[PDB]
């Protein structure tokens, strides 16, 4: 139980977050990392919102977008 | 000048003006938001609007592809 704020992207996309002192982000490039990243995020217990690109579902299987669909914890806020 | 507006029923934004947040528009009613996108988008020092998921529906398709672009604002949707 704990509501930590990740946030998921690639390095130009974090930089802003890690200057303001937002310790919990994933670099991220490859597509492959993309989903590692959401599935890990994911398996967490201590993540109560994470942010993404608004471009970065599509690149999620079904299972992992229905999984998300769901958001009961954490909230998914995908930046347009 | 690239100002956070934030729109959503005041409970949505109570957290976002305790944190300093002041560029928020109050909305409730089905109608009074889809005024309040319209009207952060016809100002022109707003680069990023917070709002939750389930307001683009509530959007005529010609304003919510209008955002299509989302050249500048930037629009961050909270699902």
């Amino acid at each position: 139980h704990s509501h930590m704020l990740a946030v998921v992207g690639d390095p130009d996309f974090t930089i802003g977050f890690m200057l303001a002192g937002i310790s919990d982000i994933y670099e991220v490039t490859s597509d492959e990392e993309i989903v590692k990243a959401v599935e890990d995020v994911l398996k967490r217990d201590d993540v109560g919102v994470v942010i993404m690109k608004q471009e970065y579902l599509k690149k999620l299987p079904p299972v992992l977008r229905r999984e998300i669909d769901e958001k009961v914890e954490p909230t998914f806020v995908s930046v347009g």
